[PDB]
């Protein structure tokens, strides 16, 4: 009995049910004997009686067993076998082996070409922004879903809606965030393991797997089964939205879950196997192209930083007073990385530009970095957790990155970021409200957004590994300025 | 016009006026309405009665085939295997438009597997390669075993455009070229341009009777065969191949950062051509090989850069506990040899030398330090040609032909110096010095023995160039050492 108290640990990989848009047979490892079957196998495949204890050869016939045993060699990911002949009827068959069990999934029948056409419309994108923008538009028109979104996962596991294409009558979620808890760890693991997650009907009656628990007390692990049933938590969430069906394409960068291409329909919908194969091929190209553009943007940003710091080094060689040059120059360092403010703290004198803590606050911050830092870059996105008094000015500066200008003096170049809620660009309608089921308003985008805001209260956008690399290049450039100055003075 | 060794550097190999005899070529107007030119062998190969120039493409090829070819041109040349011609027979057709001309190329169809299946099997056998070395090593063995050529080599182009043979799979009776180099002049610029433009270059027969394109000149214009796979071969290269005993070849161009990284060169000692479907597979393999090489290269660069940073960070922590930085460096300098490929390293501080490995003699260092001082703007200075900067350095070029200097001060001419031997000293050539080659009318220039001798002369007194990676690591070392000096001054 899953509810909001235990849905974080719901065993969604072993639900004991499938979705009604196909049927499922579980065989032993050698595909000799039928061990389990979905209750709808008789109806869909035209079979009579309890299929359990019948041979694979009996239930499937000599030909299909021969063909499926061969395909099981290909087994990586599940083998997708569209348009397989049974009675001379056509079934789209998915076949995999996991936990010493052969799972065979059947759909009544109805790729390179569709895939090639989609990939040709994104392969010329030359920015991450351009790729993610055009992808929702392209997937929506090609796969025919009412809404297509892209989420980018944040360092804390929250999702941000970074792209959206939708029917003009729908509310917008663009620029919205949801908390990490909206997608539990087992769901994330399954998104990482499977390219596609299909939900044909959020109000479809689940079909039991017979048996749910076998004679040995083992549940059936449906981790790689596309027909695997959906948490009633998530089904209630979609029903509250008015969503009736979904398909997600997992975006994998550096072997990790970067985000999802989330396709939502406001009526039941399932794509044929051939179209899903195309969507999966599109997903792999999207992921690779995203990873290529992301590397290029990083390289350009690091190179920009180096060229700016080299200009500063050449400039500084012609200056007898380094403190004066920095007082005149420090605001230009704001261009090195995303920040809302920058400041110079040298000889107990403060110079601020943009959104910073007030001069009164800087001694305490300088003191804390001196204590906290081992002479290297020190950075936090949650100043109030380090310095409670920092809560007062969290609206202006919730995040700080500190570059030491000396190992002897408590002098710093300080970068600041606003509370992340202050930089929101949400396209949504705060008047749009949602109906709820027995679990209450927790399972609504409105409440999800409110919960996210509570989790980032008094916090800024985290300092990226790139921001930290740029900060280290700046620390080291400034050491060099100081050294060359002492060499000649 | 006759090509020879004085003008082969500018031979117009894109407009030879001939094709190779393993197919035939029809050139049409941009709309594929009219036949403008044809190879002499079109008559024999396609079974066409009478001169073709002036006829409609539909009259020559039939309405159905021209319809399909028009469609293919609507949807790199188009590779169309097993096309049915008007007389029932199957032809592998290559189709492209260039310089307002449609070029149709024909080969008799055989029996072939789907290219994608062939390509996938090859790709599956290199995709698990986790180093550049493992990829380059296994690729010549795999390609030879798949395509059935007598020799498969990989060349890597050097900074000066020279090729190095970095992988080889061969018949056991053949001479080895592994670890050999050839000078840049062995592949002229227009040949390089065509290796960049075309993934595959096919030579069916290095001694084969050229088939004329009729007419060779139309308006005075020759037929541009830049993208035609049947384009004939320079007499110079055919003579080179005949001298080697090579009768046929196929090269797969390796493209990295939109530049020609190298070739997978397939050589046969008897006339040989692959079917179009196996050539499509070879092209798909080449594309995958290029991408996987780039991924392995990126990981190897990142690992060497991170290894350098980790080592320089250990040194910074170490130095913080040392009152005497000069002494620490005297004790430590040899460890810096581990940052980048080098044959020697030394410390020049306070007119005192300490050397490790292959370095100039102690007496040579003051002249080198003085040179860097006058030539450097207080940043890293590096050369692979010391004697070109300092004539005196020729004396010790065997030991040290290349130097990368890291300045330790802006007010004292103190350096950490890295050295590389003359490149011929680090040669790992698997070849037979007693293997000799017959020659044609152009003489022994067109032989591997003389190619290698010419290369050796182009790099005499020179080392392996310092890579962009080596220079990035040197700059991290310079900066780390500035930081050691500064923190020393802060606390002392
Ligand atoms: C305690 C467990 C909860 C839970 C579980 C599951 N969520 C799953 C998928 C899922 N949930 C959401 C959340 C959203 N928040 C929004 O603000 C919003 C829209 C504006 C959505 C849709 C998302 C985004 C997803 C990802 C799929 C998609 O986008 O379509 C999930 C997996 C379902 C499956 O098996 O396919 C589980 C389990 N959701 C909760 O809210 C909680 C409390
Ligand atoms: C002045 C022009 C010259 C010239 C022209 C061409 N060379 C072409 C191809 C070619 N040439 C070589 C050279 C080699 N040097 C070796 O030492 C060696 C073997 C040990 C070889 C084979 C190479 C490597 C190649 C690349 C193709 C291959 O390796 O199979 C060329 C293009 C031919 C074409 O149309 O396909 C031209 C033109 N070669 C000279 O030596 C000079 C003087
Ligand atoms: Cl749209
Ligand atoms: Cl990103």
């Amino acid at each position: 009995h899953v509810d909001l108290t235990n849905c974080d640990r719901e065993p969604i990989h072993i639900p004991g049910y499938i979705q009604p848009h196909g049927c499922l047979i579980a065989c032993d490892n050698a595909m000799r004997m039928v061990l389990r079957h979905s209750e709808n196998c008789g109806e869909l495949l035209g079979l009579e009686g309890d299929l359990n204890g019948r041979t694979a050869e009996d239930v499937l016939g000599k030909k299909l067993v021969h063909d499926l045993r061969n395909a099981l060699t290909v087994t990586t990911r599940p083998a997708m076998l569209p348009a397989m002949e049974t009675d001379g009827r056509s079934f789209d068959i998915s076949l995999h082996r996991y936990k010493s069990t052969t799972i065979i999934e059947f759909e009544p029948s109805g790729p390179l070409g569709t895939a090639r056409k989609m990939v040709d419309r994104i392969r010329e994108a030359d920015s991450v922004e351009s790729l993610i923008s055009r992808t929702t538009r392209l997937v929506k028109a090609t796969l025919g879903y009412d809404r297509v979104m892209i989420y980018r996962f944040q360092e804390d596991g929250a999702g941000k809606v970074v792209s959206e294409a939708k029917q003009p009558e729908l509310e917008s979620f663009l620029g919205q965030y949801f908390p990490a808890s909206d997608i539990p760890q087992q769901a994330r693991a399954l998104y990482l393991k499977n390219t596609l997650r299909i939900i044909s009907d959020a109000s479809g009656t689940r079909i039991p797997v017979l048996p749910a628990v076998d004679v040995s007390g083992e549940p059936l692990d449906l981790s790689y089964a596309h027909l695997r049933s959906v948490s009633p938590i998530h089904c209630e969430y979609l029903r509250n939205m008015g969503v009736a069906a979904s398909m997600s394409i997992s975006v994998i960068v550096d072997g990790a879950l970067w985000g999802l291409i989330a396709c939502h329909h406001y009526s039941p919908r399932v794509l044929s196997m051939p179209v899903r194969i195309a969507a999966e091929m599109f997903g792999e190209f999207f992921s690779m192209h995203l990873q290529v553009l992301k590397q290029k943007r990083r390289l350009d940003t690091i190179n920009h930083a180096h060229a700016a710091l080299d200009r500063f080094l050449r400039l500084a060689a012609h200056h007898a007073n380094i403190e004066e040059l920095l007082v005149d120059s420090f605001q230009d360092f704001a261009d090195l990385m995303p920040c809302d403010g920058v400041g110079l703290w040298v000889g107990n004198n403060w110079h601020g530009h943009g959104a910073t803590p007030p001069h009164d606050a800087i001694p305490r911050l300088a003191r804390f970095v001196a204590s906290a830092s081992e002479g290297r870059v020190w950075a936090t996105h949650a100043l109030s957790q380090a310095i409670p008094e920092a809560e007062i000015y969290a609206g202006t500066a919730a995040g700080m990155l500190a570059i030491p200008l000396s190992q002897v003096k408590s002098d710093y170049l300080l970068f600041f970021r606003k509370e992340i809620v202050q930089n929101l660009n949400w396209a949504g309608n705060p008047e749009k409200s949602y109906e709820t089921g027995p679990m209450g308003d927790r399972l609504t985008p409105r409440k999800s957004f409110a919960i996210w805001k509570e989790t980032v209260r008094l916090q800024a956008q985290p300092w990226s590994e790139a921001d930290r690399e740029i900060a280290e290049a700046a620390r080291i450039a400034l050491v060099e300025v100081a050294f060359h100055h002492s060499e000649h003075h």
